[PDB]
């Protein structure tokens, strides 16, 4: 009677759900789980840090709709990778943390074992549901458990703890076999009801200046003829969140993204599309929304997220892609937004976009860029080659980028997400880099860029086409702020280094940007290359703002 | 009447309390803490990554037995700093983090504020206490709570939550100067009962084979003339742990350090000073103690410590100065240890030392250098300059470092601890030198170093006399190790890179050492030179081993 | 080769650690544990609800310094019992908590087993540490840790996990007489510094209007004739704490406690012996305080107590006989306390009984009972017969209680504690009968029985020498408060029952008492029968306030 064990039911067990990528960083226990993934001609992406490997499970799993898996070490390392977890359930981005642990026995008694720590009572904040697999007849559970709470509902982090006494237990082939199954149906469509939609339907019809807020669990859903074909037949004007750029194209004509405060200030009806009422949104008031309460429709698959923070008029619940659709059907034949106010929105739009053409053609100094005429050169590539991710993290790099570099297609920019985190940015480029087999451009504050930039090796190491531009200004916010005491650096300052050497000392190449003739030569040589790349973009030290 | 505000306040009551020295990373809401630390002219340590600004605060806490501090922003800035706290609590280290957080009313209600967390909840496995300061008039007895908690009993991290709107709080002069007072003897002296000595003196003069176990609680405790006069006195082998090496010479002749195995497995009692027998002392049974439970003496601050793995004959609860003078008092003009037990040992020790120089002399061709003939050039200029600081971190580069490169000074070598944390590295590098005002060695593996590897931009804006060694293997454990399929890299591969390079380009000088000899020149022109190096020793891929 | 169990392994570990009772509730998976440990000999108490065998657990461990035990079933079983484990922890009562729980396989994945719940994770903000023994090898070294961390620092609550598959796994007879083993010195002495009780020397000599505070951490300490010579050397004024009552004789001399307010509002040293400064001390300030910061002395055994809402002038750290003791030589031959303070204190204290002694004495109609000339029956008795264990709860009948019973022996009063939890009398009789085996007498709320009212029958069936004085008001503070709407009764009403009718449903002795004369010869016939017995009080409706 022939044997499998536990590295091999776990392996068999997450090919079943789809699984071919883990991120990771090797060592006990997991190490030979990791060359056995490998062997069986699966990939795995080594990292230099759990919390970047996790960083791009993390959105491996909002640009795929499937869970990214990351792959640690008992305590420190899980520890690393949890935060990353948090990361993802925050953001709503699905993720599965698997992580080694120690001998149940002794860390139960607080003995002292390696690595100890109850890693499934400190994931339990961080994540949807965290589970510890014991027995190998459990694995083929255990992982669909895992995927099921990481897709459904709203999608979100799952840690499974993996003893180390797992993996070398042993079954059956037979039993094995009768124990691995493929769940069926993980994400299902949750559809809302007539009088849900009718109640919506009414709100958006009787509105006088309405508005669509598109966020990033619409473009999560991967429904974007349905949410284009709601925005073009109902004529309402449109907002983008951050990572719901590209979802319909920047520059669609109905788009208000760039008379954003003014249109939110004067809307009677807001429609929010897989976008959350919260800190990003200023909560649903204040000056940003007139200092009224609006009439709201939110379509979300959370019940609860409704009235979290204002009554919402009409909530439907359910997916986006089954909630649009209904919705569509319900505003067939109807009226389309009021002209006077759609064109009021779209003259805005012309005068501060020309507002923003003279600013990106000014002229700098050579080794003094600003924000304008630096990111210009990012915004044109951009529309040329719109089939390229975007990673954007920082402060002044972040707001400018978001603002200038407009996106043509779908779940292409990735940025700091609801947490405003820095770190993202060189595992989002390597996970976005595995997952589409396409072009990254990373546009990276310095200080934000220092959270990850040892990843810098990684992205060489698998030879990834990541260009990784850093708005290198000497700092957080400004790089000119004075010594406070006679001989003390301020902590705002960073040294405005030669990131292009670190590059070249990897194997990557480098390019200094000082002008945006430069900077512009140099995108167009390493995108066009499919090499790991890094562009030293010379930003002027006081262009930027702190607020 | 004259106001303060709750900045002022928070940093008059740090300073009270001993403190002139933060290692964090800024941002919102705590930007103008850091600034205003500075203008009130005490140091601030700007890290890229608020993780590595932890380690830094954790061992500035071991070495000066004050707490150390660090200063993290909200949620994701706050959850990198926590995973070092943890470590902290873990080692015994005294450690505050200080964090910033948001909005009470929005977080109760998980409404999405701007970087959303019950952080005083996050924190509570991973330290001691978790506080938090909501007004001005508690800041002093806050802070004093903190330092308490921190330095007494079993000393070890704690979290101080400081929401944004503490800082803006105001009170007048006089009331703030009647609210501020410094703690009376926050870390006292505990001293065990006489017949507690009693029963260990008992022990010890009854012993055939004795051994003393000297841990890094013993070091930490500061009383290295009276653990010293214990040893000498009674004329017991002693064995040092990993960061004890140094609290007595590495070549005292009483050493049994390079015979431990012998030691432990045929010792009748051990004298446990300071060190816990969890992992790094297989749990006091098995093969390393002879499959016999020894007799016990074991001196700790923490009761409950005692019988948490093998029964304690003789437990000694008290802090460490106390229990060693009282129990040397105790022993007074006894016998020494059994002549042919010291000799039986010294036997052994001077037999594998001779094993050892042979390998350290062998021959290695060029930029393939072993971990013998490398680490015995960092030996010999660590016996001729002892007064500097060997951080150390890694598998291979970790367990041949302690085992060749003797401390002759007391607190000076700072590992992995007992977690096996690779990441310690920089922030160790940063903050030992901070406190030491001296040189600092760092013997780096590989791996170890690209958890915390762009900290070394922080090394060089500092300044600081920091000499990074990179033992250059191309991986983890090995750098040779088969593609698993063609064109795919193995996971425990790494880029044999030019780490040389990254530091240059930060302002820093390289070197690349390919022969003991080039290492040597090196190393000792790195020291010399009190600026922040970078020695790129290039070792065989095949030389480490990994079970 | 001879085989034992985990029944009897348990048991056998439990007994070397010199537990003889156990108080619970019993069902699956633990009642053959309860069986099998009164079959050895050993005594078991079953209750009603687990709560009270918990509140019993932890009295228990007051009483008699080693920790009460409380054994319950899974889930809602354990559930019960951690409220009075974490009620435990708060009043610094050492206890442990027994629970079976169900199999790990299936509880670690969430997939609904019988009675669900991690019970380790959900004990630990309730107790000092939550274990759990997964391995019939290791109850031995798990029952040394759970009673060393009971007993040892600051005493509390440990919950022990008992899987059921721990009870039927075996081991050799010779391999469990090898691992049983008895913690040496659980509860150590800790001994402060010379330096410390200098400081606090010469605070108390120059002090002109000192104070010393007793708390329970001083009853509890079991150092009585200690405590009593430094009253009595020193001349120091003195106030108990509730529980304090008794360590010294409430009638003492040098009792300030009829005078309280005034003492501690005019000292200016205060002397806390094993009493913290929380809100049973207006937390040091306010009113109380005199709107001014004392110079303290603190004697305490958990350092970071030190500074928890006021600056301490001289902290002592260390057990509380060790300290005392210390502290009685270094003021040896000192001049005692000041005539004119003592003398002005004294005269306070007579002309305040005085006009208690006038309320007591007055005439109500029968049926209508003031909580003063109901209460002075107890008084009488209790100064007649010392020797019995006063338990104590409700608003009205504590504050009275607490007034006017005075004790003359120490760990006798048993009230609610640091919580003012409700629901401790029917555990804190059946725990004081069983370890004193001398007669208990209630003092009883009418709304504060209710919540242990049922355990009346546990009380019965074991036969104890317990009476309960019920003060049937009938209410919560009054029993008089109008209907709100027209056929509503009042949510404060409780219906002025029958309780002696309860009691007598279960085999008791029941009485109803309408006049002080009725109540004293009650009281006087249930104490001499030695069987369980109840008083119905019938206390004036109006006669309490609320606050
Ligand atoms: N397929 C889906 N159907 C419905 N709602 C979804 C789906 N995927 C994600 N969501 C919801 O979308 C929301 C995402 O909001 P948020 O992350 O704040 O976006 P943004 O920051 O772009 O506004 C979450 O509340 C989540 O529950
Ligand atoms: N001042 C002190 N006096 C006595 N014991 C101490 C003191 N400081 C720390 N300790 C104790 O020393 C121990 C440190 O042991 P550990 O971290 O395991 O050292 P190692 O890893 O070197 O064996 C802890 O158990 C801690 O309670
Ligand atoms: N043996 C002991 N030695 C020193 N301190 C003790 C001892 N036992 C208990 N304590 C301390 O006594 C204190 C009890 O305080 P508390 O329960 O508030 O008493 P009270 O309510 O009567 O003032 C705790 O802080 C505890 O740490
Ligand atoms: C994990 C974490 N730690 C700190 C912070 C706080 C922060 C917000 S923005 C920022 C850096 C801004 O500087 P950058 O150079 O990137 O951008 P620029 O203005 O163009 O110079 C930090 C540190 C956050 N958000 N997350
Ligand atoms: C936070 C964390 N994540 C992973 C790990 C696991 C590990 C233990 S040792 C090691 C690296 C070994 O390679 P290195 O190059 O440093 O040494 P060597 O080539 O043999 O000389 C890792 C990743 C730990 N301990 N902590
Ligand atoms: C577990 C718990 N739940 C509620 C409460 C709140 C409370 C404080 S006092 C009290 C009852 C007071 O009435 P009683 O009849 O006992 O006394 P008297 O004035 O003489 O009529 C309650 C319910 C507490 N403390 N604990
Ligand atoms: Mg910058
Ligand atoms: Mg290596
Ligand atoms: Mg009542």
């Amino acid at each position: 009677v022939e044997l499998t064990d536990g590295f091999h039911v776990l392996i068999d067990a997450l090919k079943m759900n789809d699984i071919d990528t883990m991120y990771g960083v090797v060592g006990i226990p997991i190490t030979n789980l990791a060359r056995m993934w490998q062997d069986d001609g699966q990939r795995f992406y080594s990292f230099r840090h759990e919390q970047h490997a996790g960083y791009a499970a993390s959105i491996a799993g909002y640009i795929e709709g499937k869970p990214g898996v990351c792959l640690t070490v008992s305590a420190p390392g899980f520890l690393n990778g949890v935060t990353s977890l948090a990361h993802a359930t925050t953001n709503c981005f699905p993720m599965i943390l698997l992580s080694g642990s120690s001998e149940r026995e002794i860390v139960d008694l607080q003995q002292g074992d390696y690595e100890e720590m109850d890693q499934m009572n400190v994931a339990r904040p961080h994540c949807k549901a965290s589970f510890r697999i014991n027995s190998i007849k459990d694995i083929p559970i255990g992982i669909a458990r895992a995927v099921r709470t990481a897709v459904s509902g709203r999608p979100g982090g799952v840690y499974v703890d993996l003893p180390a006494k797992l993996f070398g237990q042993t079954i059956s082939v037979e039993e094995a076999n009768k124990l691995l199954f493929k769940p069926i149906d993980p994400a299902p469509a949750q559809i809302p009801a007539e009088d849900a939609i009718a109640r919506a339907a009414d709100l958006i019809k009787n509105a006088k200046r309405p508005v669509i807020m598109l966020g990033k669990g619409a473009a999560y859903a991967q429904c974007d003829d349905e949410i284009r074909a709601l925005v073009e037949e109902t004529g309402i004007p449109f907002l983008p969140m951050g990572m719901a750029k590209g979802l319909l194209p920047d520059n669609h004509p109905q788009s208000a993204a760039a008379t954003r405060a003014f249109a939110l200030a004067q809307c009677d009806v807001c429609v929010l599309i897989g976008a959350r009422l919260n800190w990003l949104m200023q909560h649903g008031k204040g000056k940003t929304w007139g200092d009224e309460l609006k009439k709201y429709v939110q379509i979300d698959i959370q019940a609860n997220e409704m009235d979290s923070n204002q009554p919402i008029a009409a909530p439907v619940v359910g997916d986006i892609k089954s909630a649009v659709s209904l919705l569509r059907k319900a505003l067939k034949g109807a009226p389309k937004a009021d002209a006077e106010w759609t064109g009021a929105l779209k003259a805005k739009v012309d005068g501060n976009k020309a507002k923003l053409a003279g600013k990106m053609t000014a002229e700098t100094p050579s080794g003094m860029m600003n924000y304008s005429n630096s990111l210009g050169v990012v915004r044109d590539f951009m529309l040329a080659n719109p089939d390229i991710s975007l990673v954007n993290e920082g402060a002044n790099a972040l707001d400018n980028t978001r603002m200038i570099v407009d996106m043509l297609k779908p779940r292409k920019r990735l940025d700091s997400g609801t947490w405003g985190v820095m770190g993202i940015g060189m595992g989002y480029c390597v996970a976005a880099a595995a997952v589409t087999g396409k072009p990254v451009i990373a546009v990276e504050g310095d200080s934000a860029f220092g959270f990850s930039g040892m990843e810098l090796e990684t992205i060489c190491r698998y030879n990834l086409p990541v260009t990784v531009i850093i708005m290198n200004n000497g700092g957080i916010y400004k790089g000119n702020e004075a010594d406070p005491q006679p001989g003390v650096i301020s902590c705002t300052r960073l040294t405005r280094g030669r990131y292009d050497m670190m590059m070249e000392a990897f194997g990557g190449k480098g390019y200094v940007a000082n002008t945006p003739a430069e900077l512009k030569a140099a995108l167009e040589e390493a995108v066009a290359s499919g090499k790991p790349c890094l562009i030293n973009a010379m930003i002027d030290p006081d262009a930027g703002v702190e607020s």
